C-alpha cells in the first residue's frame, strides 16, 4: 500500500485548467488547477490543485502541470490520485479546492488505469 | 477572495503573442504580451504582459509563458487574471502596456471560467 | 558490453503512463512508470519506472520522462532497456515493479532497433 | 520607444533553422538561427541569430529556441526585431549573420504585427 | 571558419532515436544518439552522439536532444556537423559511435542547407 494512493478518481478527463502566481501566507507560490468530468458528469470531487511551495509533497510542479497540460489536451480517460484538506487558505479554498494533486495516470479501458487500487 | 484576483477579463481568445529580451531600467529582463480579442470585438484592455525580473510576482515566467502560448496555439476561450498600472518603463508601456498577468484559466461556455469570480 | 545494457524488449509499444510524487524512505521524489504492450499481449515485463532521488541512475529524470511521454503520444515501437529488481520500496513495487529504466531507442523494423544487443 | 525595437522584419515566415554548439575565443556557447523568406522573396535580412553567453541580451535563451521552434513548425507570419553588427567573431558572421535576435511577434494580418513600430 | 564546423552531411533524415543514462569512466552520464539516412541511403556516417558530462563541448545537452528530438519526428531534410572519434569508452563506441554531434541545421533544397559549408 502506498502512502497518498488511496484516494483516486478513475475514468475522468482533464476539462478545465488554471494557472498562475499567487501571495499565500508569507510566501509567493505558483499554483495550477484541473478540473475533472466524467463523460457528461461531475465527479463528486471536481477540482485538484498543485502548489509549488506549498504542500504534503512540494517535488514536480513543472512535471505536473506539463502532464496535466498533455491531458487536458487529449481529453483522454485518466486516474487521478489526490489528497484532501490540504491547503488552509481559506481564500484559495472558496475559489478551487482543498485538495492536492499527488499523481496522474492513464487508461486503457472503462475498467483499468495503471497504478494502484484499493486492495482489493 | 484571493489577492490580485478581482481584475480580470473572461471569454477572450489571445490572437496574437509577443515574446522578447529588453535591458529596463539597468536590469537584463525576458518579456512576454498576449494580445486579446473576445470574438470579433477588442476587450477595454486588450495587451497583458509578465517580465522575469519585474513585477508584483516575478515567479512562474517560464510556465506562463509556456502556458499562454498553448492558448494562442488552440484559439480557445479563456479568463485571463491581470493587474492594471504596473509597469513604470514608460517606453515599454507604450509599447505594449502597463497591465501585469497573474492568471489564466480556460472556459467552457460564456458563462463559466474557472477561478474565482466577483 | 555498456553496464547495465544486457536487459531489453525490442519492439514492444508504451501504452500507459504513471505519473506521481510520493515520499519514500525519508525522500521526497518523484516517479515515473511506462506499462508496456507488443500488439495485443502483455510482455514478461510490463511495467518499468524511473525515480529521481532513488535508482542506479539519478541522473536524467526529466529527459526520460519527456521520452517516454513522446512514445506513449506516436505509440511507435520502441526498445526499452531496464535493470531489473532495483527498487526495496515494496509498496513501490507492489503498485508498480522493481524495474529501473535506463533507456530508450527507437525501432525502423520488427527485425531492427537501435542500440546494443546480444 | 524601446531601445532595441526599432530594427525589424514583418510578416516573414521562419523558414530556416540552425541549432548548435561552438567555442568562440576561450568561451564555449550555444547559438541558435532563423532564416526568414517573404513567401517567395527572401527580405534584405535574411538570417538572424542568438548565442548564450555572447550578445548585446544574453538572457532569454532557451525561450527565444522554442519560441523560433514553434514558429518554424506552423510557419506562420512573424514580426523579427533585431540588431545588427552585433557579433564580432568574423567566422560565425561570415557563416551565418552579425545580426542578433531580440524577439519574435505574431501578425494577425498583412496589415498589423504585434509590437511596436516605427513613423 | 568556425572551429569545429568543417566535417558534415547535408541532406541527411534523422531515422532513429537512442536517449539512456549511463555509467562510463566512474562518471554518471546521460546520452542520446541520433541514427541517420540518406533516402534509401545510409550515409557513411549514420550514428551520431552527445552525453551531458563527457565531450569537446558539454553544453547544449538538453537544447541539441528537444532539436534532435522534433527533427525525429519530422523527417525532415536536414545538415548534421560532427566531429569524429571523439569517445574512448569502446563499449559505448562498438553500441552506438565515437561521433560527437556539435550542430543540426534545415535545408530548403539538396542545393542549400544552412550554415557553412566548404567551398
Ligand atoms: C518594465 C518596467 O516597467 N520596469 C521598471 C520597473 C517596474 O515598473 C516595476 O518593477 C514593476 O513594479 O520599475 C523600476 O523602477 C522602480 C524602482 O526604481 C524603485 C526603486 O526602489 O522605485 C519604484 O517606484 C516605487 C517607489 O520606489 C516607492 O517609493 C513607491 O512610490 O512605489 C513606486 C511604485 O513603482 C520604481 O517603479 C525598477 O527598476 O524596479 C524601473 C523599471 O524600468
Ligand atoms: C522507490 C524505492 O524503492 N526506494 C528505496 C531505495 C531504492 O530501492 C534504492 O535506492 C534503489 O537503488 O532504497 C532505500 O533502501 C536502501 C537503503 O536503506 C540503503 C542504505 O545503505 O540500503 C539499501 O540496501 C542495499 C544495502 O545497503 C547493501 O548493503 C546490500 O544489502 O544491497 C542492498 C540493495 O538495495 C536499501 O535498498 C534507500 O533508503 O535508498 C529505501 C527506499 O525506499
Ligand atoms: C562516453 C565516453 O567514451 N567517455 C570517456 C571519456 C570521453 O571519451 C572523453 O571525454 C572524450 O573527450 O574519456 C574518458 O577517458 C579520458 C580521461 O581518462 C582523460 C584524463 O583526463 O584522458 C583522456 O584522453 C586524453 C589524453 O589524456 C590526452 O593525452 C590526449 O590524448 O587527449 C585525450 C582526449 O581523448 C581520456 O579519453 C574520461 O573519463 O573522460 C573515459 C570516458 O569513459
Ligand atoms: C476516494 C473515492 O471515493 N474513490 C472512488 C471513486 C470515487 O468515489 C468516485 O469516482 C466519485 O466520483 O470511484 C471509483 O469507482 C468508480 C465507480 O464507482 C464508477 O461506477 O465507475 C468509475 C469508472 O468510470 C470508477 O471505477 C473510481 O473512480 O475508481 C472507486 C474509487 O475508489
Ligand atoms: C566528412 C565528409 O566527407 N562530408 C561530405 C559529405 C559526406 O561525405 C557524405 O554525406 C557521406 O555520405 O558529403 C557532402 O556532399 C554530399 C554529396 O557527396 C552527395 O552526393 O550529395 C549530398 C546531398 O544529398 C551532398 O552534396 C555533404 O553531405 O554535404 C559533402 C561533405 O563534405
Ligand atoms: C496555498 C495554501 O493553502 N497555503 C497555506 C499552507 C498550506 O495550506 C499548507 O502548507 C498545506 O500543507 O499552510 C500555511 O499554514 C503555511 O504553510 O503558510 C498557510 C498557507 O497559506
Ligand atoms: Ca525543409
Ligand atoms: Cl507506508
Ligand atoms: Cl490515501
Ligand atoms: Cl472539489
Ligand atoms: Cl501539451
Ligand atoms: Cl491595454
Ligand atoms: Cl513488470
Ligand atoms: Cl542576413
Ligand atoms: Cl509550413
Ligand atoms: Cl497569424
Ligand atoms: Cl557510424
Amino acid at each position: 500500500n502506498m502512502a497518498d494512493y488511496n484516494t483516486y478518481q478513475s475514468n475522468v478527463q482533464i476539462n478545465n485548467l488554471s494557472y498562475g502566481v499567487y501571495r499565500s501566507g508569507d510566501k509567493e507560490s505558483q499554483f495550477f488547477c484541473v478540473g475533472l468530468k466524467r463523460g457528461s458528469q461531475v465527479p463528486n470531487v471536481h477540482t485538484i490543485c498543485k502548489i509549488d511551495v506549498f504542500g504534503t509533497h512540494k517535488q514536480g510542479f513543472d512535471n505536473m502541470l506539463a502532464t496535466a497540460r498533455y491531458y487536458y489536451a487529449t481529453g483522454e480517460d485518466v486516474r487521478i490520485y489526490y489528497k484532501e484538506n490540504v491547503w488552509t487558505d481559506r481564500n484559495f479554498t472558496a475559489a478551487f479546492s482543498g485538495n492536492e494533486l499527488i499523481a496522474i495516470t492513464t487508461c486503457t479501458s472503462s475498467d483499468y488505469c495503471m497504478g494502484p487500487t484499493l486492495p482489493n
